[PDB]
């Protein structure tokens, strides 16, 4: 079974929700990302797995472990469920040495006193804090203090290790070099993991599989692949992206085009299949196409006048060295396009644009869930 | 009503106890320290009134919430809380301004915009961050970003504001500027505040009163003129003071003197009626005078031969500039004075030292409490 779950997860204050009937198993052994915009309800999600914030209502569980249940007057205390809060401030005893700090868990269970020695100094020498042992918390640097607390963490192997944004204080190298340092020592430890950040790249690069949440709402929980590729809705396809993904309304016509208005596309024959056995045909719903998608036709792989061409006219070119974003206009419609360095755009000059048709998604327009 | 209360809380781990049968009551709006040398359950005890750890036994209220009470199955975890836990660097939201980063507290409280505004602007012209308003996070140094943290803790205006001796990571005069202004804001937002420190100078200096705590006891709670004048046993009178209170056996004689053995000194009258009373007149008790009540009789006030005068001879004279710390010592027993910088004492050579009576301590000889 599950390495955590929650089950119909709210938190409200008065009228405010944030966190609206959560249900999320997170596998064993598994790193999870909770992504989502600020105030989306990931850090409050974290908060109760943790139990530092109790659930308004529903159940959480920590292995077999029901550890909060309010309807139940369930809740157990966050020092009493077998989690790791990488989080420094409340996971050290500034007054006690880094030694102590490192040695506590273990103490604690009565690990005989020559085996906490070897573990701790095991840990301490894998972080470099070998020569910080006789220092107290109080007096190191918060990077020292970081890496003290995820020795605590590790010394002993918790069912879940929980973090939030623990790179936000990080120089765009160090990031870079501790994103694939910090997961290559997941694996190597197999505990189950639920970070928290709003960082995309961060999500992507690190996580096994990714909640979305917006709102305080669970959007989709997928690899990197699935919520990038296969958007669960608007929101996701959304807000993972760089330009963001372009929306355009369209009305399913019944000779299997998606009509803009301003221009028509055509769909391909399977996606045609799929709306017209939902009932869309006829229907408007929602287009949307990545710009890394469009393509400037002099260099497309397949040009297809009235199926996957339009004429647009650039309005911007920006020149990024590698490639250019070129913001495209169809009359009262617009959209950009990631173009190959080798497109000869020019700001006000007219270009044909191929559109990547079996990287489309289409949406409904009142719900924003994906058919495709 | 306090603002925070302890009713005979305890914490204990097994055999070992960090926090004993401790009731504090913190006033409302007052700045309290709790101090105590390492492993005196200084931290244990701000981390119960957080609610990162649950007591043993007693209750905890915030305002006129009961918190936590194990008896009745209650516990409140942290975030549920009125309180604001002040640390490291908190959860700086990117790609958002700082005058957005302290509001969102307030967006969510749906708090009308004129009064968000304002509120927003007198906390930053607080924190010296008004200049920095329309500024993202990445555009700031570390202490700004800091300060951008506090400001939206106290825009949500907590019951009381918790922190473990923050300023330990700084350099010696940043630390003596930093007390005033931390002093200075808390009294500017006039909540109560609970800080933990255990640096003996800092406690007088910031606290309007300090809970003394000496291996998971409270020992006293008092002003600082209260704990360094009025030390209420043994531990707070040697715990604070440079150089330490001096300690000699006596036995209060049945003719008003303390006897010392190696000499006497006549106690004030209203000194020997309390002894008398409590029935201490012919006991030994432990007695106690600190070093800047002993004088060079060369340049005493007032000089009375056999009442409180003594010869010594000089063993160290350390020359401090402003002053000198004399080492001395009458047969068997030694005590320390510090005298004025005009002292001509000299190692080897005796001095007569006048002894400040209305300034000495009685303390029980088996309990240390102090009668006086
Ligand atoms: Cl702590
Ligand atoms: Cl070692
Ligand atoms: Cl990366
Ligand atoms: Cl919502
Ligand atoms: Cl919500
Ligand atoms: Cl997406
Ligand atoms: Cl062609
Ligand atoms: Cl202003
Ligand atoms: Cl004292
Ligand atoms: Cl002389
Ligand atoms: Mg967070
Ligand atoms: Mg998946
Ligand atoms: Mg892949
Ligand atoms: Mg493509
Ligand atoms: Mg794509
Ligand atoms: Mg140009
Ligand atoms: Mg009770
Ligand atoms: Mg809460
Ligand atoms: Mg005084
Ligand atoms: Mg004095
Ligand atoms: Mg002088
Ligand atoms: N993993
Ligand atoms: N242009
Ligand atoms: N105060
Ligand atoms: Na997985
Ligand atoms: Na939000
Ligand atoms: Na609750
Ligand atoms: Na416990
Ligand atoms: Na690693
Ligand atoms: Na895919
Ligand atoms: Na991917
Ligand atoms: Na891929
Ligand atoms: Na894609
Ligand atoms: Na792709
Ligand atoms: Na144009
Ligand atoms: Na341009
Ligand atoms: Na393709
Ligand atoms: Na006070
Ligand atoms: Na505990
Ligand atoms: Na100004
Ligand atoms: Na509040
Ligand atoms: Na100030
Ligand atoms: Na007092
Ligand atoms: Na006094
Ligand atoms: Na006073
Ligand atoms: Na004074
Ligand atoms: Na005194
Ligand atoms: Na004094
Ligand atoms: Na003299
Ligand atoms: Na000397
Ligand atoms: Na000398
Ligand atoms: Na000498």
């Amino acid at each position: 079974m599950a390495g955590v779950r929650l089950v119909d997860v709210w938190k409200v204050f008065g009228e405010v929700t944030a966190v609206r009937e959560m249900s999320l198993e997170v596998k064993d052994g598994e790193f999870m990302i909770l992504l989502g915009p600020s105030g989306c309800g990931k850090t409050t999600t974290l908060r109760m797995i943790a139990g530092l914030e109790e659930p308004s209502r529903g159940q959480i569980y920590i292995g077999d472990k029901l550890v909060a249940d309010p309807e139940k007057g369930i809740f157990v205390p966050p020092k009493d469920r077998d989690i790791a809060m990488v989080f420094q401030s409340y996971a050290l005893y500034p007054h006690m040495t880094v030694y102590d700090n490192i040695a506590f868990p273990l103490k604690l269970r009565k690990v005989p006193r020559q085996e906490i020695d070897q573990r701790v100094r095991e840990v301490a020498e894998l972080l470099g804090l070998t020569e910080l042992l006789n220092r107290k918390p109080r007096e190191l640097s918060g990077g020292q203090r970081q890496r003290v607390a995820l020795g605590r963490a590790i010394v002993r192997k918790p069912q879940v290790f929980l973090m939030d944004e623990p790179l936000s204080n990080l120089d765009a190298k160090l990031r870079v070099r501790m994103r694939a340092e910090l997961k290559k020592l997941q694996r190597q430890l197999g505990v189950t993991t639920i970070y928290v950040t709003h960082d995309q790249v961060e999500a992507m690069t690190m996580g096994d599989r990714i909640a979305v949440m917006n709102r305080g709402v669970l959007q989709q929980v997928g690899s990197p692949d699935e919520v990038y590729d296969k958007p669960a809705n608007t929101f996701v396809a959304g807000f993972i992206g760089s330009p963001p993904m372009n929306f355009l309304d369209a009305i399913v016509t019944e000779d299997g085009f998606v009509d803009f208005g301003e221009f028509r596309l055509k769909l391909l024959p399977d996606q045609f299949e799929v709306l017209g056995e939902l009932g869309y045909v006829g229907r408007e719903v929602i287009f949307g196409i990545r710009p890394e998608d469009l393509y400037d036709a002099m260099f497309a792989q397949v040009r297809v006048p009235g199926e996957n061409l339009v004429r647009a006219v650039v309005e911007i070119v920006e020149n990024l060295g590698s490639e250019r974003i070129v913001r495209l206009r169809v009359g009262g419609v617009t959209f950009v396009g990631s173009f190959r360095s080798e497109s000869r755009v020019r700001e006000g000059v007219e270009v044909d644009v191929v559109f990547d048709m079996k990287k489309i998604h289409i949406f409904d327009k009142t719900t924003g869930k994906a058919i495709f």
